[PDB]
RNA sequence: CCCCCCCCCCCCCCCCCCCCCCCCCCCCCCCCCCCCCCCCCCCCCCCCCCCCCCCCCCCCCCCCCCCCCCCCCCCCCCCC
């Protein structure tokens, strides 16, 4: 585990996190492993921490005190983990972070409300999980967020009632690559507050649903496309 | 030569309630085993593409060297 000011611990085949490195270090990697289980009381030395890169991992679940002891963590990577549980309390301390990456964590459903406490969430990466709406909570929040990524997922149907979260967000990318969406409904576009990018890439429409989806974007700021 | 009415004690049967003891079924939680699917760690094997390295072979170019063939010149000498 070499680090100056970098720690990296990749492809080392860790099973628990070292308990051996300055405090004051800032980001903090150890991908490619099989961390089974995250402890939060292990991280009692580490709370300088800015990124935490811990993905490729096997965690199952996370704790609510794990980003207690960290006040200026700001990246939190989860990629190709278990996670496939989310609760309301699973980020609510923390929310000083600005990216949170949750690629092929097997997500099934979400079930009520993982992501009004944080506001100040920039990206947020859901791809190769197995999400069939884009419900991702009741109320609105996210108003700060402008990267949205949901691709490889099962979603068939893009409703208006799904998106009505982002009636107050700035929102430059919505990833929805691989998902076979073949409706649309009226006005879902026109939920989100302000849509400046949209990305379908391999995804099945033809000449009519393109018709449709181009008659969805009638008055709206989209740039890309 | 008889019936009736009171009372004690002990029975038997029947309905209710409360106890233990057990059986069957079911619920909840936990453990073990088997099967299916998925993720990660490595160490890899096979195939293709791309890039280089060595050696070698064919063809070509350039510079030659030797030999053969042809032509010209210089000097010397004869024939009529």
């Amino acid at each position: 585990t070499v680090s100056h000011e970098v720690a990296d611990c990749s492809h080392l085949k860790l099973t628990q996190v070292p308990d051996d490195l300055p405090t004051n270090i800032t980001v903090l990697n150890l991908t490619h492993n099989q961390l089974r289980r995250l402890p939060a009381a292990n991280f009692t030395r580490y709370s300088q921490l800015t990124s935490l890169d811990v993905g490729f991992n096997t965690i199952s679940k996370l704790e609510p005190e794990l980003c207690q002891k960290l006040p200026m963590l700001k990246v939190l990577n989860l990629q190709h983990n278990e996670l496939s549980q989310l609760s309301d309390k699973t980020f609510a301390f923390c929310t000083n972070l600005t990216e949170l990456h949750l690629m092929s964590n097997s997500i099934q459903k979400i079930k009520n409300n993982p992501f009004v406490k944080q506001k100040n969430l920039i990206t947020l990466d859901l791809s190769h999980n197995g999400l069939s709406s884009t419900k991702l909570g009741t109320q609105v929040q996210l108003e700060n967020l402008q990267e949205l990524l949901l691709s490889n997922n099962k979603i068939q149907a893009l409703k208006s009632e799904e998106l009505d979260i982002f009636a107050n967000s700035s929102l430059k990318k919505l990833e929805l690559s691989s998902n076979q969406i073949k409706e649309f409904s009226p006005g879902c576009f026109h939920a989100i507050g302000r849509l400046f990018g949209l990305f379908l890439n391999n995804v099945q429409l033809g000449p009519s649903l393109t018709e449709k989806l181009c008659l969805e974007l009638a008055n709206t700021s989209i740039r890309n496309l």
